[PDB]
Formats: structure tokens, sequence, C-alpha cells
């Protein structure tokens, strides 16, 4: 009767726990999370826009997880002793494991001076709801809006979505002509996304912004967010300011102190993210796996202003699939190990229409991309929200038909047999 | 029995006078203009191309204006005394006013050395007719053509139209492959138009010029026009030259001496254009209004080579509606004041097809834009020409149906209630 | 009967010889070529891909040319004595002529250090076959690919074709995700082609490279190709390095030693190409004509990294028609002389689809361009290949219907009466 502990009750943690449970009924699974609910992160921009109720995009874990025989501990994990195979919670409870899955998501870094106090963010439900309050303040007395991403950001999509959604909302309110909008990014160009673009995404987003009168500044470092302005620095070292009554900036991500508490063989010395190989397994502690945003994946491109690689939902579901198979196979002494494909279907909701991006794989060189836009993509976004929430509530994040459908439509194979796990995650084995 | 004097028998003056007349049949209205005719400015490029007869795009005003009980004086206004509420003509007639509307249009400044003598222009009917004479010389003895805008230009559209029309003509004459064409502009890029661009106008005009082999140089200052060359200076201060048998350049605009004659409270000290507020009313002398190109509107953006804001026909028409309502409301002891929306439908005629640009408002931030191209837009431009000419001859520049049609097709409302006129024209109340 | 010697058994030489034969049945015509076959050059990229067999895109000349009363000498022409009106072959045979047509094609210069040794090329059948052999090694052991053009290149299309064909092949083999691809060119931008672009060719090729994940570097000078990497220099003089396991670079072109042997009135000092006027006749020796790539045509523009003008198939067929008429008219004491239009239909085959480019003329000012892309263009490329080879085998490179069909579809007339032959080739009479 083996014991896996999963740290984090989000996309990566839930998917891995559910996968493990469905692969191995005879396996003990403990999920530890500091939030009592699963939060559907792709709906956080909508929540900030006041287009969702929190209750409709979240799932209480305590009455749910026991239905699938998973023990839920609603506590923050404080430290990991990888030599002892132990996790210690904030309350001091020490829980021993045979396998550990770290899926804590991003630790948010508000790197611009004054950002956390003066700006808004949409990365958590709590921050999103705070943003909504500030937006109601904006509608009552319109002023300049600045949205974007600071240096080191690795999740750019929600910023683009939020900007376009806000444009949509101001337009519906008839006050868009009273609200200047500017997008400022650390990406070397619009639609880079920390992935070197997806097809002609640069041309697509530039045209989208031109059509919707969203001014933009790319390839710069946002250095300060003041109550009245945003200050950014270009590559020449020249500083510029842009007026702003309302701002929404993406923080950069780093790993949590719980990961840092394990050795420098577990926590990447540069960013505290979980050191993993191609099989998303720690190179030194073979019973530790990382799933999701918390995993240390090298940037696709060293950009003039530092940027990182996104870990999207599909990428994370593929990691979860690989990790679950990797743990089960180790338990059963099956030598087969899996690397996730790390392909992605991504949809950027703009209001009534949406951008559809497919990248296979996300990390270049690519076999295939799809870049489309239309109303259909918006409805697909909403439909997938309903679908995924159902999956969380029904104990299977990987129903057999889903993989078949993705294979039928997009030739996707989520995981590959990996003959040698040694190497950076995302590198081809 | 109140008295309004309108200076200028063009788009702004005629529109304001007609609006006032339809609003207030009992009002005394005197129109002062140095030209005996209304000239339909949007057909001056066509006139230059020899595609119009002068008689077909102009309306004699002396026989016409008495039909709508408007007094017409065919004289140049020489000076304005704002403290005496008087206007003096070149002969010496002192006309007293209760309200004054200044709508003298552009005073042309041929800022490049040799520009007035060696180049051509299409800004007046007289200038356009001379350009046709010079085009015949070009067809007879083919050589290099260069067209564009000098520094400080605010009306770029007709230069693009003219270039494309001339290409069209050259090609029809079978001499295009014998005539090099170069477009040189103070705009930071093609399709800036002095408005920071309209939707994807940059991309659109670039592709247009590329498909038609029109070479271009942007973001430079034309310094001299010689009989055989055009000299321009780049941002690095370096001088360059281009061969030219025929040229056509836009002059920059300033305010007239008649506006300068009034206070520095009326004449903008930097350009002699009329100081107006959001309601197109002088801040100091509240019975003075400005309508049209003569109004001092700040640049949308300060460009590397100085560039100013166009005042297009639709913009002028909205100014005229706003100013007419503001005068009448003052007469009727009504506190309600209006600002024009300053939206624009602009059609650049290219010959057989045309570019259609809609910006609402022209001064950002914008509610929406439409950028289209096709044969239909050329037929629309010709149709509108006939329509507007008819409106001039029939005494109503703003028939009720037109506002309703614009509303249902483009979501345009021409004027808005302004709670606080205090501010720059085009800035939001 | 008079005697014409044609040096070169390629597109230009065959076209001129056949044009002369059909114009003048009694004319004695001798063709001298070092290759025993006509090679269909536009199928050489396909030969390099292994998509053609050599015998399917070549025609043995010795048994063919006598059927058209053309004497074939399968020898390299070694020298030309223009004063004695003689050509000497490598074996020392002296051939006297009344008129001489020089059509020896490009002499290849592998200007980058280690290029001929470490890279591949597709400019001859023999080189393309070596490339095919090295490609097999890339599929077996996938790694970084870099393709492009060194400084002074004048034929860029085949590099674009080969890059996109290789992408197609790798995607066919399902190994494109293992092969980084980078395009490096002397062109100031993508789709310049040594002609200053064709319509929106830059925008088209950029979007295409983006859609297919082909990275690119333009406006640089490739200095060295090592087994390990490509070294290039930017315009600041800074050297850069890009990793490469397989490369394919275009060489630059010069003229041959046989041309150099005729002295500096015939051989251009800078490149050893044939000095010709508008009528493709040598200015000094009026009985010497040049046809094809070997002709000295000035560049369309001096680019920051030097590039030259392509001589495409259609341009060369037009040169051939003009030269044949010019020779025949001299014989018959007809003072009419012709210049080629020098327009170009260019199809860049990308595998399963293709880019269609049409420029009329290629050298600006242009009457028109067409830039299109689709599957249809690939099928036309294949169809044209079959059609041209048929024409070689059947003794008519200029069937009357082809000129009519080109007139109907593209409004092209291949040659024009030239009232003054004196001037640069491509300059307007
Ligand atoms: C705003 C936003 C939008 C967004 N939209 C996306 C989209 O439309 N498509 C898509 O594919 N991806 C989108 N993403 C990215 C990504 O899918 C999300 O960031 C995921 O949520 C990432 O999943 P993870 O499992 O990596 O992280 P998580 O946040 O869902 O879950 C972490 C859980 O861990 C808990 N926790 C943190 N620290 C803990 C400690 N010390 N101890 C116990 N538990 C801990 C935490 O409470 C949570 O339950 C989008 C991304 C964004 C965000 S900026
Ligand atoms: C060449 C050209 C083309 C052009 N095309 C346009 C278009 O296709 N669409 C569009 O929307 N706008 C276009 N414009 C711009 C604008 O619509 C025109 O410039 C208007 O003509 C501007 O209207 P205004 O009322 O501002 O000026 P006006 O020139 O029409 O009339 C001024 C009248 O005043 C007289 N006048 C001058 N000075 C006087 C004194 N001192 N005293 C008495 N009267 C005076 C003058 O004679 C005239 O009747 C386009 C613009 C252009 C031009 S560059
Ligand atoms: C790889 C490649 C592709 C290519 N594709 C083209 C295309 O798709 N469309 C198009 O319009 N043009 C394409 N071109 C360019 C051009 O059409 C070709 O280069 C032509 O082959 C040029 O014709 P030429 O007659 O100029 O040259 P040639 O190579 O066909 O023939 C020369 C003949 O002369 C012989 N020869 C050389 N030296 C000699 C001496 N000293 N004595 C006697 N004979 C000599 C030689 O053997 C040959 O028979 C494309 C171009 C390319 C290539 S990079
Ligand atoms: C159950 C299946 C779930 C698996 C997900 C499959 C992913 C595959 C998505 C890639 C294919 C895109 O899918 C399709 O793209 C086209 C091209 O823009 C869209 O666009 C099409 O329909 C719209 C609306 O009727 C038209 O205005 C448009 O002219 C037409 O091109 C379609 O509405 C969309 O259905
Ligand atoms: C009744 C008077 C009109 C009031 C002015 C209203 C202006 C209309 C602006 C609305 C924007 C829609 O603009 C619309 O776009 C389409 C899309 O290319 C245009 O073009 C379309 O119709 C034309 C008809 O000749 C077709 O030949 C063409 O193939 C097609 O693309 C329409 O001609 C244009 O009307
Ligand atoms: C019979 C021999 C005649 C050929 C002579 C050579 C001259 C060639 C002249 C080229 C004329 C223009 O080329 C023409 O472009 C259009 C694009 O709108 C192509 O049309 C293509 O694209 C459209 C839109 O994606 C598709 O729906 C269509 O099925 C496809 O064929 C035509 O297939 C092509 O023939
Ligand atoms: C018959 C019911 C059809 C539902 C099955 C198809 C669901 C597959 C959705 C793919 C997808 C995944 C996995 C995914 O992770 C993701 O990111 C959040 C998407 O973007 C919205 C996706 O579209
Ligand atoms: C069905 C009846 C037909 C209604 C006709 C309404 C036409 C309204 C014209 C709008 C317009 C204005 C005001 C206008 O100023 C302008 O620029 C000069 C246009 O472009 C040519 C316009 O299209
Ligand atoms: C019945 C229809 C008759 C079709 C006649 C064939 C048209 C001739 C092809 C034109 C052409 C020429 C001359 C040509 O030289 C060329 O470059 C190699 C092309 O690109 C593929 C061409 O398309």
């Amino acid at each position: 009767a083996k014991h896996v502990v999963v740290i984090g009750g989000g996309v990566g943690g839930i998917a891995t726990a559910y996968n493990l449970r469905n692969l191995m009924p005879d396996l003990k699974i403990t999920l530890i999370s500091d939030r009592p609910y699963f939060g559907f992160t792709p709906a956080f921009p909508h929540l900030a826009m006041g287009w969702r109720k929190f209750e409709d995009i979240s799932v209480p874990l305590a009455p749910l997880l026991p239905k699938f025989n998973i023990e839920f501990i609603n506590e923050k994990a404080e430290s990991i002793d990888p030599d002892a195979n132990t996790v210690t919670t904030q309350s001091g409870k020490k829980i021993e494991y045979d396998y550990l899955v770290i899926a804590t998501g991003p630790k948010l870094v508000f790197g611009a001076e004054g950002q956390e106090e003066n700006s808004t963010s949409i990365c958590t439900a709590e921050h999103a709801l705070e943003t909504q309050k500030k937006l109601q303040e904006l509608y009552a007395n319109p002023g300049p809006v600045v949205i974007g991403a600071i240096p080191g950001v690795s999740c750019f999509g929600p910023a683009y979505e939020f900007a376009l959604m806000l444009h949509y909302e101001l337009k519906k309110r008839g006050i868009r002509y009273k609200v200047p909008m500017t997008f400022i990014t650390s990406e070397p160009y619009l639609g880079h996304f920390g992935v070197g673009g997806i097809g002609a995404s640069k041309r697509l987003v530039e045209d989208l912004f031109a059509e919707r009168n969203i001014d933009w500044i790319a390839n710069v470092a946002v250095k300060a967010i003041e109550p009245d302005k945003v200050i950014y620095e270009d590559l020449n070292g020249n500083t510029h300011e842009v007026p702003a009554k309302f701002t929404m900036f993406m923080p950069s991500f780093q790993g949590p102190e719980v990961v840092a508490s394990a050795g420098d063989k577990v926590a990447n010395p540069a960013n505290k993210m979980v050191i993993v190989n191609r099989c998303f397994q720690n190179p030194t502690y073979k019973n530790i796996f990382g799933v999701g945003v918390v995993t240390a994946i090298p940037p696709i491109e060293k950009t003039p202003i530092p940027t990182g690689v996104p870990k999207t939902g599909m990428m994370i579901e593929q990691m979860a699939m690989a990790v679950a198979h990797n743990i089960v196979n180790d338990i059963r002494n099956n030598p087969d190990k899996y690397a996730p494909r790390l392909s992605a279907i991504c949809i950027a909701d703009f209001g009534e229409d949406a951008g559809f991006f497919f990248a296979d794989p996300v990390i270049p060189p690519r076999e295939r991309v799809i870049t489309k836009m239309g109303k259909w993509a918006h409805y697909f976004k909403t439909a997938f929200e309903k679908y995924f929430l159902w999956k969380v509530r029904n104990g299977n994040i990987a129903p057999s038909f889903e993989e078949k459908v993705l294979e039928i439509f997009l030739k996707v194979h989520p995981i590959e047999l990996c003959k040698d796990c040694e190497g950076a995650p995302g590198s081809r084995c």
C-alpha cells in the first residue's frame, strides 16, 4: 500500500491525483493545499471582469476528494525533507511519503516598484475580485488604462485577454472613447508569449490591437507602477512614463519556500522552481516529481528583456499524465517512463470572440501550429470551462474519449515513451 | 433679431450658416467670403487630374445665399475687433456682430525652399488647375515623379489620393513603366495621417504602394524643391536628394492675418489659428466660435518630424452643428452646450477603387474604426460629391435623415452634451 | 548561308538557337556546350530533394540537335577572338562565326570561407545530387539546418524553395520538431529577391516563415561555413555564430574565362559577365550577343549587403527572342532592333503549395505585379516543367500560342522595338 503526497490543489495537483487514483485503486493519495477549493484559473480574467461568480468557477475539495478516496489536508505545506521523505505542514504535521508530487503553482513576484500596492492582478481569485472593485471605480470616472507584463513574466495570455475583454466592456458601456488603453510588455514583440510566437501571432495581435485602438510598447522593462503613471525602461537605458488611472500587470513567477526548503538539488538556485528531467522527475530524488507552473523549464528564447516559458493547461495535463504513469510504473517495477509532449491548445477570450492557438510542441522547432480567431473560439472557451469543472467534480481529468478526440482532430499524443529521462524538460528524448 | 457673421464660404462657414438658418429662421446671418463660390475641396485632386471641370464642383454663392435669407458679401475679411464685436473687410466695411464664426480654412505655407515656385499643389481650385497644366507637361515629356508632405503638414489624405490617381492615369496612358514614383512624408510611417493611424492603415497603405510600385520615404523633412530634384533631411540631420521632373507637395497650414488681428486670446501665438475650447468657442470672447481647418487643435502625437491633426469634412460638419446649437442656446438662455463628436468617414479615391477609413472619434481613444478598400468606395466618393453639392444648393447641410442614416450604419452621434467646455478641442468633457 | 555560333546548351543557348532556326531555316547554327545534356534548372531543387531523377529533367543534345539542323560540339569553349570572329574549344578546334551568342550561364563563386567544402548547393545537377546524399544524413541524425545566400548573390528564389521543400519533407517524415531551421540572407529583408520585392513579397514570405517556424536573419554577410556552424557579420561589423549540422547556401555568380578571353570591351571588369546594351548586343563588337545569366545587368538597387539581379527563365526567353530577331534582321539588312521586355513569372515551389510572383517588368518602374500563393501554383510549376522539356525535345522554345496565351492572361509582350539600343540592359529605349 504505497503513499503519494500531492502538494497543491490546482490543475497540476488535481490532474495528477486523479490520474494516479484511476490507474491504481490500491494506492494511498494525500492532497495538501492551502486553499479549500480548486480554482478554475482560465476563468480568473472573467472573474476580474465581473463576468463570473466565484462559486461557479471553483470547487470545494473537502467534501469532494473523499469521494475518490483521496485524503484532503487543507493546510499550507511549509517544508520538504527529501532525505527523510517527509512534508511538514504549517501547523507542524509531518506526513511521510513514498512519492511526492509538487504542484504548488506560481509564487507571485511583483517586481516593478510599487506594483503590488498600486496595480492590480488577476492571477488568483482573491486578486481578481479586488480588480473588479477597481474596475467599477474606473467606469464611474474613466481615465487612462495601462495593462501588461513586467520583466521575467512567463504567462502573457491572461494579460492580452484582460486587455481585450476590458476593451469589450468599455465599448459595451459606451465609454471606450473616454479610456485610453496601452499594453506594455517584456516580450520582444506582441504575441511572442514567451514561446517565440505561434505562427503569425505577432501579425495577428498587432492587427487586433490596431483595430481596437490598443496602443502598445514591446521590448521594454516596466520598472515602476505609481498611482498616476507606469514607468518603463528601453534597451538603450532610457526611461519613459505613461499616464495611468488603472493598471493591471502580470507578476513574474518563482518557486515557493516549501520547494526552497528541500536541497539545491530540488529547488533551482536561480528561481526556486522544482528541478525536473524530461520525465518531470527530480534528477537526484527519484521519488519527487514536479507538475505545473512550479516546474523549472528553461526559457525557449533569451529575450532582450527577460521572459519565461508558459505552462499552459494542456501542457500541465500532459505532465500530470506522464508523472502518474511514471509513479505507477515505478511502483510496479515497469521500466517504461513517459515524457509529456508539451503541446498546447490555448484560447484567448476577448469578450464575444477569441484567439485560438495550437502549438505542437510549444517549445520549437514545431511540427504544427494553428492560429485562428472568431466567435466560435469564445464559445469553445466557455464550453471547455463547463467541461473541465465537470471533470474535477467527477473524478477523471483524463477520460479516454478526450485523448481520442484530440488525436482525431489535432493528431495529439499527450505522452511519449522516453528511452532516457536525463535532460531538461521539453528537450526531445 | 440677433446677428451672426460667418467668415468663410467653405465647408465650415456654409455648414454653420445653414444650420443656424434651419434652427432659427428669424436670425440675421451674414456670410463674408473672398471667393464668389463654394468649392468642393474633396474633388480638388480630381480637378488637378483633369477629371473634373471647375463648374461641376463649385457653387456661385451670390445668387444662392439670398434664397435662404443669408446676406453674402464677396470681400476678404481684413481684421477682427473682438472688444467692439466688429469685423472689417478689405474695402473698409465695418460689420457689427452679436456672434462671430471664423471659418477661413487653411492659410497655406510652402515651407520648403522653392516649393511655391517649382512644385505643384492641389489645396485650392486655382492651384489644382495649375497642377493639371503641369501634368500635361509630364505626359508630354515623361520623367521622375515625387509626391508628399513637408514638415508641419496636417492634411495627408489628398497627397495619397493624388499619388494613386496619378499612378492610375500613367498606367492608363501606358507610360507607368517609364515614370518612377516616390512618396516622401513627414509622417513617421505611411498611413499615419496625423492621427496615429486608422486601424491597420500603415499595413494597408504599405501594401498598396508595394503592389503599385510606389517607392516611399517616411519620417523625413523635405527641405527644398528644385526644378530637377527634391532635397530632404533625415533625423540624423543628413541631407539626401531625389530626381524629379514633376512634384506635388502638401503645404503646411497656419491661421490668417484676420485671426491674428484679434487678441492673442483669439489667435494661437504659435500658428495664428483660432483658440477654441471643447465647444469650439473662444475661452475669452464667448460670442466668438471657430469652425473648420482654422481651429487650433493640438497634435494627436508629437512626431519626430512635426505633424498636425487633419480637420476632415465630417469633423467640420460636426463642429458646425455644435457651434450652431451653442449660439442658438445662448440666444435662448439655455445652459446646455455641445461638443462635436469629431468622428470621420474619410475616403481616399485612387481612380477606379478607393480606401475607406472611418474613425470614431478621429482623436483617440477611439470607440471603433473601419478600414476597407474596394471599387464601391470610389463610387461612394462620387455619390457623396453629388450629394454634398446638392445640399449646398438646397440650403440644408444637415438634413434629419442623414443623422439617422449615419446612426443606423455607423453608430454615429454628431454632437454630445458637454458639461464643461473648459479644455482643448477634442478633449473629453 | 551565314553562321551563328552559340556557346552554352542551357535555357538561353537552346532558346536562341531554336529561335534562329525557326526564323531562318537555311542559317548555319553551331551550338557548343561542355555538358552533353540540357538540364532543366528549375527542377534542380527538386533533384536535390530526391523528388526527381536526373533523366526526367534533362535532354541529351547530341542525338537531338541534328534533327533541327543544329551542329552540336560537346566541348568547353575556351576562348573568343572577337577581332578574328573565332571561338576556340578546349581541344583546340577553331570555329569561325558571322555572329556569336554567349550563353554560358552562371560561373559559381563559393565566397564564404569553407563554403564549397562544408556546405551544399543546388545550382547544378551535379551539386544538387551531392546535396541529396547529405540530406539523407540529416534525416538519420536530425540537427540544426541553415539555408540562405552569401553576399553578392543574385538568385535567391531557389534558397526559399529549398528551405520550404525541406520543411515539407521533414514534416512528411514526422521529424520537423527535431530540426531547427534558420534562413540567413544578404537581402535587406525577406522576399527582396534582388529586385526590391514583388508587391507584398516581404510580408508574404515573413508570414510564411512564421507559419512554418523558419527562423531568419536578413541584411547580414555570411563569412564562413564550418562543419559545425555558420559565421555571419552584421552591418556594425560584429561577427555572429549560429549552429548548423546541415547547410545549403547559394553561391554568387561571375562570368567565365571564355568571356574574359575576349578582352575588356566584351568582359565586364568587375564580374567577367558579357557587356551588353538594351538589345543584348555587345556595344563594341556588334556581331556578339549575350543571353542569360552570363549577361552583365546592373543591380536594381545597391543594398547594404551587396546583392545582384536575377535573370529568370522568362527574362532569358525574352532575351533569346530579341537576340534571334536582331541577328536575323542584321543578316537581312532590316534596321529594326528589339529589346526584351524582361518581365518574369516566378513560381517558388514549397512542396505541396507554391508562391506565384509576376513582375512586369522586373526592373522598376513596373506596370504591374501579381503575388499569390496556393496549391494551384505547385501544380503549374510541375506542368511547366513537363511543357518546357517537351519544347526542348520538339525544336520550338517559342511556339506562337504561348505568346498569345501570355498576352491573354498577363498582358505580356515579350519584346519591343528599340529606337536606341545604346544604354544599360533593362533601361528603357
Ligand atoms: C489569470 C490566469 C489565466 C490563465 N488562463 C489560462 C488559460 O486560459 N488556458 C491555459 O491553458 N492556461 C491558463 N493559465 C495557466 C495555467 O493553466 C494556470 O496557471 C494553472 O492554474 C497552473 O496550474 P498549477 O497546478 O501549476 O497551479 P494552480 O494555481 O492551478 O494550483 C496551485 C495550487 O497549489 C496551492 N498551493 C500553493 N502553495 C502551496 C503550499 N505551500 N502548500 C500547499 N498548497 C499550496 C494553491 O492554493 C493552488 O491550489 C492561466 C493562468 C493565470 C494566472 S496568472
Ligand atoms: C486637396 C484637399 C482635399 C481634401 N479632401 C477631403 C476629403 O476627401 N474628405 C474630407 O473629409 N476632407 C477633405 N479635405 C479636408 C477638408 O474637408 C477641407 O479642407 C475643407 O475645405 C475645410 O473646410 P473649411 O471650411 O475649414 O475651409 P474651406 O477652405 O472649405 O473654406 C474657407 C473659405 O474661407 C474663405 N476665406 C479665406 N480667408 C478669408 C478671409 N480672410 N476673409 C473672408 N473669407 C476668407 C475662402 O475663400 C474659403 O471660401 C480636403 C482638403 C484638401 C485641401 S489641402
Ligand atoms: C537552382 C536554380 C533554380 C532556378 N529556378 C528557376 C525557376 O524556378 N524559374 C526561373 O524562371 N528561373 C530559375 N532559375 C534561373 C534560370 O532560369 C536558370 O539559371 C537558367 O538555367 C539560366 O539559363 P542560362 O542559359 O543563362 O544558363 P544555363 O545554366 O541554363 O546554361 C548554361 C550552359 O552553358 C554551358 N557552359 C558553361 N560554360 C561553358 C563553356 N565555357 N563552354 C561551353 N559551354 C559552357 C553549361 O554547361 C550549360 O549547358 C533557377 C536557377 C537555379 C540555379 S542557381
Ligand atoms: C469536439 C472537438 C473538440 C476538439 C477541438 C478541436 C480543435 C480543432 C480546431 C481547429 C479547426 C478550426 O475550426 C473551424 O475553423 C474555421 C476557420 O476560422 C472557423 O470559421 C468558420 O466558421 C465561421 C462561423 O460560422 C465563419 O464566419 C468563417 O467564415 C468560417 O471560416 C470555424 O467556425 C471553426 O469551427
Ligand atoms: C445608404 C448610404 C450608405 C451610408 C454610409 C454607410 C457606410 C457603410 C460602412 C459600413 C461598413 C461595411 O462596409 C461594407 O463592407 C463590404 C466588405 O468588403 C463592402 O464590399 C462588399 O460589397 C461590394 C458591393 O459593391 C462587393 O462588390 C464586394 O465584393 C464586397 O466585399 C461593402 O461595399 C461595404 O458597404
Ligand atoms: C491554361 C494555361 C494558362 C496559364 C498561363 C499562365 C498565366 C497565369 C496567370 C495567373 C492568373 C491568376 O492566378 C489565379 O489566381 C487565383 C487566386 O485568386 C487562383 O485561385 C486559387 O485560389 C482561390 C482562393 O484561395 C481558390 O479558391 C481557388 O480554388 C484557387 O484556384 C487561380 O487558381 C489562379 O489561376
Ligand atoms: C464530446 C465532448 C467534447 C469534449 C472533449 C474535448 C475537450 C478537449 C479540450 C482540449 C483543451 C485542453 C485539454 C486544455 O488543457 C486547454 O487548456 C485550458 C484547452 O484550451 C481551452 C483545450 O481546448
Ligand atoms: C438612403 C439615403 C442615403 C443617405 C446618404 C447619407 C450619406 C452621409 C454622408 C456621410 C459622409 C460625410 C458626412 C462626410 O463628411 C464624408 O467625407 C467628406 C463622407 O465620405 C465621403 C461621408 O460619407
Ligand atoms: C493552353 C494553355 C497554354 C499555356 C501556355 C504556357 C504558358 C507559359 C508559361 C509562362 C512561364 C514562363 C515563360 C517562364 O519562363 C517561367 O519560368 C520558369 C514560368 O514560371 C513557371 C512561366 O509560368
